[PDB]
This record gives structure tokens, sequence and C-alpha cells, in this order.
């Protein structure tokens, strides 16, 4: 019983975190086999952030300009190349702790664990969702760039996020591990801002099922709605549309609790229209949308 | 910016988790140097849980009755002893991954990370507080016994919790790593139940400071209260009394924000008496009490 914001165990990623320094800029890199991945803005100078040309900046670098430190051992850089917004630093030593891994781009609405790192040293681990507007509501301070987000399936780490920047509202933007940004963001100084966000409906329903599995039932009712009628209400409250695929994905949770998806949707409609009347669900006074159906199944009975 | 339920990186603990099997019962153990620690109820049988005498049950065991598996390697048990409610299984191999460690009993109101494990395999990591009533609101399923809670200071793991049981309300009870229970709980079948709980006032204030550091200011006001007058309000809302030591511990956060502790207390009084009027603080619609002042400083600017 119980339900927590639960991250994947971070050890397999800890053994990959290194420190990358160029000039006076230090940030984190990810060391897999004989390659270190890090944000390309490590090669930026103070008089470069407006309109930097990264191709020029990298042409002017040599391998010896990159100082890479794995704990107490300096790694010798023997090649450097750019891939989109990340840098690939080839080193003369393959990481003996390289896990089985994949580079996998996630969808908005999906969740992942973040290993926050500073100076190549892991500091904390937490669970994040990719928002519909392609930002993440992370917890990051200066120096955290290069920290990664990941999921773990059996023994295999699927890296999905590398941290690059903080937007003016305090949310975070980054790339996949091929260097391609999530969302309409760039690694330079502009007026860029997070666009409008929405609530991830399928996740809210998943979390209401978690609540029922954990004995929170007060929001249940005898009503069922239609998918069309539910989605009219979702639009009004800035919720994403619910699709039949979503209904299908909630099938296992529906069967375990005996509550049809469209029955649970009638509960969500009432919560949206009436509020909670001073009650809580799984310890929250708001409808939580950063747990996927998979997250609920993995964690709950 | 941002503020998350952040756990310590779990790798140093992952390398200590093993599986302990006695008869048909499997649970988790903690392998440090040449000793494996696990809950003594692994030696219970179905016809024992009412009034078990653990001293008799252990006298009737041999080393070969304990099957200990570290990943894919079976460890040979060469000694067994009881210490309070844990078992110490001496094995013929010292764990090469033993971190620097301490066994440290925590106070109610303090926080720690939990590495939830099944069959000796780590499954997830989350952050917990020890409640004033000596329970924890964990996330645990059958098979999770022996999972541990810990903090990490520099390179040193301070183990503070081993999981033993789930109470009827779905909260969790366990021991320190010397086998001594937190709270008035026993490792046998009784009508035992969590006592009444309270809200951890100093942590709520710490979290209001986190909110101010992160730009949430709407709950601030021009008023200051006295410590005595605040505590009259705390009692009415089932909050713990605020002491001068608490005020002192909040000193750094008070200085960073420029908000006197007794000034922030006037905000908390108003939130308790009036509610939030549909607003949120750090993404929550309720006053969060599972972040210590240390947690806020560690995570925030
Ligand atoms: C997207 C991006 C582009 C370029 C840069 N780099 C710079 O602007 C930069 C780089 C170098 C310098 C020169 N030196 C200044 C003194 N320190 C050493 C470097 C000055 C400025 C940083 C970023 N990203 C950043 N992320 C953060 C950040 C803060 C908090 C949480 N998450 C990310 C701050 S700057
Ligand atoms: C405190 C305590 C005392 C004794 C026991 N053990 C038993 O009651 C027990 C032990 C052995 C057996 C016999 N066999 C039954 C079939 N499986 C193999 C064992 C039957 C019952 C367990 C516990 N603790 C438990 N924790 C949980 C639990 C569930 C969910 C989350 N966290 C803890 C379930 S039982």
């Amino acid at each position: 019983s119980g339900f927590r914001k639960m991250a994947f165990p971070s050890g397999k990623v800890e053994g990959c975190m290194v420190q990358v320094t160029c000039g006076t800029t230090t940030l984190n890199g990810l060391w897999l086999d004989d390659v270190v991945y890090c944000p390309r803005h490590v090669i930026c100078t103070s008089e470069d952030m407006l309109n930097p040309n990264y191709e020029d900046l990298l042409i002017r670098k040599s391998n010896h300009n990159f100082l890479v430190q794995a704990g107490n051992v300096q790694l010798r850089v023997i090649g450097h190349s750019m891939q989109n917004c990340v840098l690939k630093l080839k080193v003369d030593t393959a990481n003996p702790k390289t896990p089985k891994y994949k580079f996998v781009r996630i969808q908005p609405g999906q969740t992942f664990s973040v290993l926050a790192c500073y100076n190549g040293s892991p500091s904390g681990v937490y669970q994040c969702a990719m928002r519909p507007n392609f930002t993440i509501k992370g917890s990051f301070l200066n120096g955290s760039c290069g920290s990664v987000g990941f999921n773990i399936d059996y023994d295999c780490v699927s890296f999905c996020y590398m941290h690059h920047m903080e937007l003016p509202t305090g949310v975070h933007a980054g790339t996949d591990l091929e260097g391609n940004f999530y969302g309409p963001f760039v690694d330079r100084q502009t007026a860029q801002a997070a666009g409008t966000d929405t609530t991830i409906t399928v996740n809210v329903l998943a979390w209401l099922y978690a609540a029922v599995i954990n004995g929170d039932r007060w929001f249940l009712n005898r009503f069922t709605t239609t998918l069309n009628d539910f989605n009219l209400v979702a639009m009004k409250y800035n919720y994403e549309p619910l699709t039949q695929d979503h209904v299908d994905i909630l099938g296992p949770l529906s069967a375990q609790t005996g509550i049809a998806v469209l029955d649970m949707c009638a509960s969500l409609k009432e919560l949206l229209q009436n509020g909670m009347n001073g009650r809580t669900i799984l310890g929250s006074a708001l409808l939580e949308d950063e747990f996927t159906p998979f997250d609920v199944v993995r964690q709950c009975s």
C-alpha cells in the first residue's frame, strides 16, 4: 500500500556521470563506452551567448581544450564532434561501468527519472513528466546542465533527456541524447518562453485508479459518461482529449478495480466541476497528472 | 529553480541488496562487510505469527537453512545471531561494494530515502519522513521487507530504517539497523495500529521558505506574530509546537529570504485559518511537511 513519486534506482546512471570543463565553464557529461556526451553550450563564452555559431566555436577547439574527469581520474579526449545540440567527446578509455543502454525519445505525458548532478557528482534523484508543452518541471541549479533523465527496463537504461537550460518561469528544457531539443527551444539567449500547458488526462485517470487500489473511494459515483461528453468537459478545464487508445491503455487498471474507464471519467468530471470539498486523494488536494498508467501498475498491487 | 521530492542517489545502497530465503519465505537483506542484515520474521512459519518466540525459532535454525543470493552468486552463511528484531547472517565473503557507512537512528520529523526492493532486486527510490507517530507513509508491497532507508553525507551512507510491516491504515513500520523498532510496534500479529499523528511545523515553515526562494510569494504578509501566539494556533490545527531551536534552525533560510521566522509564522497562521483560496504553493494545494530545513537548503539556491 501507499503511493509515492518513485524514481528508478539511479546506480547504473551514477557510474556514467563525469565532469566536462572547457575554459571556465564546467558541467556534467554522460560517459558510455568510449564517448562522453554533454551539452554543446559548454564551448560558449560570455561574449557568445546572443548569436553563437557553434560550428565556428567547435572548429576553433582542440581535444586538449576539453578536460574530462571521471571521479578522480582524468580521461584523455581523442576526438570531438557535434551532434545537433550535444557534443560527443571520444575518450581513450571505455567506461567499465557502461550499462546496457538505449537512446529513446519520449512523448509528452510520459515520465522519467532525473539524476541531478553537479561537477560530475550525482546529487539527487527525482521523478519528472514531459509536459504537453515539452518543458519539464525539474529541480535544477546552475551547474546542473548535462544531467540526464532515464527509465530502466530490466537491466537496460533508456536515456531520454539531457538538461540544457532553465526558462524564465523556472521550468526546464533540454534534448534527447541525439541532441534534438524537446519543444521549440534553442541553446542560446532569446526571449523564448514555455507555451501554454495542459493537464495530462490519461495520467489523472491512472492516478484515480491508484487511489482506488489504495482505498480512496470517496470520489466514486454510480454514473457513467460517454467519451464525447467527457471530452466536452475536458476541453473546458484545459485537459487533453481522452482517446480510445487511452481507454484501452487503462484496461488493466479498470479490470483490477472493476471500475469502467467511462465510469471513472464521470468521477473526474465531478471533481473538475465541484472540487474536492476539502478532501484529499492519495495525500494530494489537487488532481495529479505526472503518473502514467504504467507507473501506477508498476507501483501498485 | 523548482522543488521536488528528491531522494539521494541510490547506487551505494543498490550494491548492498541481497535476497534472503528461509523455508518458503523470501525477503531482502543488506550485505555490509561479511554480514547480511534482515528482518528476523524471515524465520516465521504460518503457524507461528500469533505468539512466536523468536529465540526458540532461531535456536532451531542452522546456517544451511538460510539461502542468501547476491545477484547471481549464492553466499555461504557461516554464522547466525539475533539482534533485537533483525537477524545478522555472517557470510564467508565480504561485500566488495560496501560503502563507508553508519547505523544512525533518526528522529520523528527527519527525512530519508527508501530503496524499495523485491527478491533482493532494487525496484524504486523515494523520499520519506519519519512521522511524529513513528510510522512512515511508504510505498511497499508484499516482499518488500528488508528494504532500507538511508541518507548520504559525502561518501558515507547513514542507514536509518529497515522495513518490517504494513499497519492496517496502509502506513509502514520498521526498525533502525540495530533492530529496534521505531514506535510502539512489534513484529508479530496483534491489533496494533498507528497512533494519532501531527503535522511537522518546522518542516512546513522550511517548505514555505523553499516556496519564497522559488518565487511563490502570495501567502506573505506584513504581520509578525509571537512564538507563544503562534503556538496557540498550532495546537488548534494539530501542528507540533515550534521551539526556539526550530527558529534557530530556520535561521539560514530566514537570512537568505530576508523574512523573519516569526514573520513567516504569521503567514502560516493565516493559511491555517483561511486556507489557500484556490491557490497553490510549489505545486501543492496543501501545506507540505516532509521537507526538513536541511532538505530545503540542500536543494534550493
Ligand atoms: C542554454 C544555455 C546557453 C549558453 C549557456 N552559457 C552561457 O551563457 C555562458 C557560458 C560561459 C560564460 C563564461 N564564464 C562565466 C563564468 N562562469 C564560467 C563561464 C558565460 C555564459 C548556458 C545555457 N544554459 C544554462 N542553463 C542554466 C541553468 C540554470 C539553472 C538550472 N538549469 C539550468 C543556466 S545557463
Ligand atoms: C511483521 C511480520 C511478522 C511476520 C510475518 N510473516 C508471516 O506472517 C508469515 C511468514 C511465513 C508464512 C508461511 N509461508 C506463507 C506463504 N509464503 C511463504 C511463507 C506465513 C506468514 C510478516 C511480517 N511482516 C509483513 N509485512 C508485510 C508487508 C506488506 C506490504 C508492505 N509492507 C509489508 C506483509 S507481512
